[PDB]
């Protein structure tokens, strides 16, 4: 109660731990916390386990702490909500077998390279998945079978070339991907299948115009309506799309839902 800033509000209380120069959890965190903040501190390695005690803990904060290594040993029930992002894990955590109960995942702005096979098993109360700010290259096949009720994805600013054609499979829930600032050449037929998607952000990419980017183009003009630009600070892009944002080699003067496609088939 006395090491931290222990706020209050009906109940579920929240322990702010941050900018504190901490190597570790404190030992006299309220035993009844909610959510803790743990943001900007020295947790170069951290243990999940350590936790363990904390029943009712739902929020973790582990962002902006120089965080490397992260152990998962065996189960926090009732944890939904982890940010991970600002930190420099070289490889995706695997907490299926720990968070059970996760529907928040932000492992943004960290060393990632790649995703493991299984990396989401287990992980099906997921509703958000933040990876923006790696340098993903290229994703796994089912990446997002685990995670059927996911709503929100992020995979904006890394180096992705290419997606995989079933990537959004089976997310009848989707509603906001954003993929802008990668390096997208084209989408595979049939990508956003039938699914209605609100937000989608596919600007600062170097689309191929080409004649296997038709469906694509179709999808923008249907989609027209639903596709914005990212700005930084983010103010709920809650108005205004800009399909002209699409753009075939991220040329200005060349949108996509224009692209001739002269000679192409129908
Ligand atoms: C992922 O995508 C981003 C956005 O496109 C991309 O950023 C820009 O990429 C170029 C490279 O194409 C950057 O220039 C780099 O500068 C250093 C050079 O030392 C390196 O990062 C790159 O090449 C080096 O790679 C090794 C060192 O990492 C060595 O073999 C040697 O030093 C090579 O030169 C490249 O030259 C450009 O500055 C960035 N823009 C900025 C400021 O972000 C990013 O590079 C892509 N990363 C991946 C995964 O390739
Ligand atoms: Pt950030
Ligand atoms: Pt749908």
């Amino acid at each position: 109660h006395p090491i931290c800033e222990v706020s209050k509000v009906a109940s579920h209380l929240e322990v702010n731990c941050d900018k504190r120069n901490l190597t570790a959890l404190p030992p006299d965190l309220p035993k009844d916390t909610t959510i803790l903040h743990l943001s900007e501190n020295l947790l170069y390695t951290f243990s999940l386990a350590t936790l363990m005690p904390y029943t009712r803990l739902t929020q973790l904060n582990l962002d902006r702490a120089e965080l490397t290594k992260l152990q998962v040993d065996g189960t926090l029930p009732v944890l939904g909500t982890l940010d991970l992002s600002h930190n420099q894990l070289q490889s995706l955590p695997l907490l299926g077998q720990t968070l059970p109960a996760l529907t928040v995942l932000d492992v943004s702005f960290n060393r990632l390279t790649s995703l493991p096979l299984g990396a989401l098993r287990g992980l099906g109360e997921l509703q958000e998945l933040y990876l923006k700010g790696n340098e993903l290259k290229t994703l796994p096949p089912g990446l997002l079978t685990p995670t059927p009720k996911l709503e929100k994805l992020s995979l904006a600013n890394n180096n992705l070339t290419e997606l995989p054609a079933g990537l959004l499979n089976g997310l009848e829930n989707l509603d906001t991907l954003l993929l802008q600032e990668n390096s997208l050449y084209t989408i595979p037929k049939g990508f956003f299948g039938s699914h209605l998607l609100p937000f989608a952000f596919l600007h600062g990419n170097p689309w191929l115009c080409n004649c296997e980017i038709l469906y694509f183009r179709r999808w923008l003009q249907d989609n027209a309506e639903n596709v914005y630009v990212w700005k930084q600070g983010v103010d709920v892009k809650a108005m205004t799309s800009n399909v002209a944002s699409v753009q075939c080699d991220n040329s200005d003067k060349f949108p996509v839902y224009k692209y001739p496609g002269k000679g192409c088939p129908t």
